[PDB]
């Protein structure tokens, strides 16, 4: 239950390297096994910690467990599940990040919907924060995952001005709600994303930290370069031009947040999908993770459980599918 007096940049160094429990509690279904992953167990999390990951990111989708307004009650048994997994990590001496994940349908960043969204968000964050209020500073809240207007031309390009404005307002509501619960929540580290967790320059330039809160960490995601990492249209990686382009991405993030803004950064998702390309995936993981570590940015690999996609740990057998990726990230 202890809260250190600790600056965000040292806290982020202490977070080490992380791993996402993807397609689990974040599954967009009332049944969190619907996306193909078993119910999470401590035995699973134990292997994540034994491999040397220091941070578990525990993405959670809340939509199917939130009741009607104006109270928007979160089901107690859902909180129980979240808490249990969090404790699996904390018992392993890990940091744990809990977020709001695939909840965009009630978090649409438009002026039209803002007023209702801000009402619901305040109620939901109050509830999550009160459940977890007595936990110490190894538990971190991440207010929103990739808040954006899905299906729009600027969705993955940093949004429109209206969308970035609304996203900033939703972070404002969420931080305020967390801090108003008091206790350890007045001091807890909060990860606050850009629009979409984008690294687009407009998203970088328009980002606002609510109240200038000194315990806010910046959250961005960068599956760089996307042609290799996401689309599978390029399956090779490792030229000097590839290296230079990735370092330029990372230097953009460093220059804006770390140097100009005096903020620490968690790269709360990155990684590459499997494209019949193990050697280049490994080279890219090694280089990316090293580049983040040299900059003081905490890298958190996205693992969705699916070996044909982002899964590097086998949750059903407790073995690593791709142990060398894992090792390249944590060394």
């Amino acid at each position: 239950g202890n809260m250190r007096e600790i600056a965000p940049k040292e806290f982020v160094l202490d977070m080490g390297a992380g791993w996402n429990l993807g397609n689990a509690m974040d599954t967009y279904n009332s049944d969190e096994t619907a996306w193909g992953n078993p119910l999470t167990t401590k035995a699973m999390i134990d292997e994540i910690a034994k491999m040397g990951f220091k941070t578990l990111r525990l993405p959670v989708t809340w939509k199917f467990h939130i009741g009607e307004g104006p109270d928007y009650l979160i089901e107690a048994n859902w909180l129980d599940k979240v808490e249990a997994i969090a404790n699996f990590a904390l018992e392993n001496e890990m940091y744990v990040i809990i977020n709001i994940h695939h909840d965009e349908t009630w978090i649409l960043p438009t002026y039209e919907k803002a007023d209702e969204v801000k009402d619901e968000l305040s109620k939901v964050w109050t509830q999550i924060a009160n459940r977890f209020k007595t936990y110490g500073d190894y538990l971190i809240f991440e207010t929103l995952n990739e808040p954006r207007h899905k299906g729009t031309p600027e969705e993955w390009k940093g949004g429109t001005q209206e969308g970035r404005d609304a996203v900033n307002q939703y972070h404002q509501v969420s931080v305020d709600a967390i801090r108003a619960t008091g206790g350890n929540n007045a001091k807890r580290k909060i990860m606050v994303s850009t629009y979409a967790a984008s690294t687009a320059s407009n998203a970088l330039n328009d980002y606002l930290v609510p109240n200038g809160d000194k315990n806010v960490i910046v959250s961005v995601h960068s599956y760089f370069p996307y042609q290799f990492c996401l689309d599978g249209t390029d399956s090779t990686w490792g030229t000097e031009a590839d290296k230079t382009a990735l370092l330029a991405e990372l230097d953009k993030i460093r220059d804006k947040f770390i140097v100009e803004d005096n903020r620490a950064v968690v790269m709360g998702e990155w990684g590459s999908t499997f494209s019949d390309n193990p050697e280049d995936r490994l080279a890219h993981a090694e280089f990316y993770a090293r580049a983040c570590a040299e900059r003081g940015i905490c890298p958190i690999w996205w693992d969705n459980g699916n070996v044909d996609e982002f899964g590097i740990f086998n949750r059903n057998t407790l073995e690593w599918n791709y142990p060398e990726i894992a090792e390249a990230i944590v060394k």
